[PDB]
């Protein structure tokens, strides 16, 4: 059963992997892990192999390692990264200290595409349809991505898109919902839709919607488009500290998106309006967006599946590193590759 491994140092790092993975070359690195591209001799596909750094060196790292394995083991959707393989050199729980994660290699990402060419509307539809299809699925398992941005969207020569998390340690803040920027301590799925909002806009116009140089600037850039909060929303913020200091900022009206996104498809503009509402309660959800008329060429409610129940209870446990490691060991041990 157990495969035979080989060994090589790549950059500063030891990479011990089953023979089937060949032609290893580094594609990026940092505090959360390193990745190599590689050829999977078993399938004939290019794959990405992620070695987690110091997976069990702290509690937080331990919980992070478990979190990522569990999440990735559960994801089974065309528009979301999937696990091809997870493996460890270790022969048992006691030797156990290294975790490798394997997925399809992604060609490249959506950020490249944006710069190197401008985009047709049919293309924009295709790209955004796929992101929301993926997000419907992720949101159905009560997972929030939280860091949707063009560099976490991998797209192939065929325009097939997968959502992932390229991060291994073009500001994230450019796509971040106004409430995250405010350290609102209980934010929800709609943060994701804000981000899709920022991406679509960018895909249509060619440039960053809100290219803020810091958190304060970011809110200024936003409020110039969506306008200062109104009373029905100020009523939702019962902090007197807040309300009175926002009202002391010179008012800013809501722009009409129709006068902003010039020469774009009316339907794109309407959808955007539904996504970039300041009040997260009023934003369109992923499920609802897939049905909007902008995606009539693509929509099919019989092919927009939801995720199987996903047990998240571990998130609210406070455990020992060896326990998180043991649990991660079980999940390695029980992995069944997809056909
Ligand atoms: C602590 C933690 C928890 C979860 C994650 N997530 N979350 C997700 C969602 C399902 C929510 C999109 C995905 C991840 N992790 C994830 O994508 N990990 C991962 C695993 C293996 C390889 C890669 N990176 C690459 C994948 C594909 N092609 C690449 C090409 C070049 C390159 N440098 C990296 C990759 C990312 C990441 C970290
Ligand atoms: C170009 C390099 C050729 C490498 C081919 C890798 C084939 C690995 O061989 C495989 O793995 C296991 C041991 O690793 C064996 O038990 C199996 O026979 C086989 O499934
Ligand atoms: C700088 C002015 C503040 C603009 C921030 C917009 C407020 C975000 O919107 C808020 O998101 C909260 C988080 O879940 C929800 O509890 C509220 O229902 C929603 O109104």
């Amino acid at each position: 059963e157990r495969p035979t491994f080989y060994r090589q140092e790549l950059n500063k790092t030891i990479w011990e992997v089953p023979e089937r993975y060949q032609n290893l070359s580094p594609v990026g690195s940092g505090a959360y892990g390193s990745v190599c591209a590689a050829f999977d001799t078993k399938t004939g596909l290019r794959v990405a192999v992620k070695k987690l750094s110091r997976p069990f060196q702290s509690i937080i790292h331990a919980k992070r390692t478990y979190r990522e394995l569990r999440l990735l083991k559960h994801m089974k959707h065309e528009n979301v990264i999937g696990l091809l393989d997870v493996f460890t050199p270790a022969r048992s729980l006691e030797e156990f200290n290294d975790v490798y994660l394997v997925t399809h290699l992604m060609g490249a990402d959506l950020n490249n595409i944006v710069k190197c060419q401008k985009l047709t509307d049919d293309h924009v539809q295709f790209l955004i349809y796929q992101i929301l299809r993926g997000l419907k699925y992720i949101h159905s398992a009560d997972i929030i991505h939280r860091d949707l941005k063009p560099s976490n969207l991998a797209v192939n020569e065929d325009c097939e898109l997968k959502i992932l998390d390229f991060g291994l340690a073009v500001a994230t803040r450019w796509y971040r919902a106004p409430e995250i920027m405010l350290n609102w301590m209980h934010y929800n799925q709609t943060v994701d839709i804000w981000s899709v909002g920022c991406i679509m806009a960018e895909l249509l116009t060619g440039r960053t919607l809100f290219p803020g140089t810091d958190h304060i600037d970011q809110l200024k850039l936003i409020l110039r488009l969506v306008g200062t909060p109104g009373a029905e929303l100020l009523k939702k913020i019962s902090s007197e500290s807040a309300r009175n200091y926002i009202q002391s900022l010179t008012q800013m009206p809501k722009m009409n998106f129709a006068n902003v996104f010039i020469g774009a498809n009316p339907l794109a503009v309407d959808l955007l309006e539904k996504m970039l509402v300041l009040d997260s309660d009023k934003r369109i959800t992923a499920a609802q967006a897939l049905a909007h008329a902008y995606f009539a060429q693509y929509h099919d409610p019989d092919d927009e599946p939801v995720a199987d129940p996903y047990d998240q209870s571990f998130e609210s446990r406070d455990l020992l590193i060896d326990e998180w490691k043991s649990l991660t060991y079980d999940e390695v041990i029980s992995f069944v590759p997809p056909p």
